[PDB]
């Protein structure tokens, strides 16, 4: 709603949302990401994290191999404009950014870069108005 959004992860590596539109008007975006699924953290785990389109298997590769303990997301990656933790079935976690980190026309993508995740689990971020 507003300058904010939700979105939701389920056991099946899938977001409800395919496209995300950041509303010109707004300096700070917040996402709301919802696990919706039972599975465990450590078994269908799930985060949000975005970056320039051009990075995003950089960026799911290190963030593969820096672990569970750092959300699966290399520690200060200067590709990742934002992320959530890792959050397993029935909880959620909020992300605010700063929309300056973005350019108009520019195309963003958002993905999960828990083990095996990126690949399938992904979508578009655009700013717009
Ligand atoms: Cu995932």
């Amino acid at each position: 709603a507003q300058c904010e959004a939700t979105i939701e992860s389920n056991d099946a590596m899938q977001y409800n949302l395919k496209e995300m539109v950041v509303d010109k008007s707004c300096k700070q975006f917040t996402v709301h990401l919802k696990h919706v699924g039972k599975m465990a953290k450590v078994a269908m785990g799930h985060n949000w994290v975005l970056t320039k389109e051009a990075d995003k298997q950089g960026v799911a590769t290190d963030g593969m191999n820096a672990g569970l303990a750092q959300d699966y997301v290399k520690a200060g990656d200067t590709r990742v404009i934002a992320h959530t933790k890792v959050i397993g079935g029935g909880e959620s976690d909020s992300v605010t950014f700063d929309v300056s980190k973005l350019t108009p026309g520019e195309a963003y993508a958002y993905f999960c870069s828990f083990p095996g995740h990126w690949a399938m689990q992904k979508g578009t971020l655009k700013l717009s108005n």
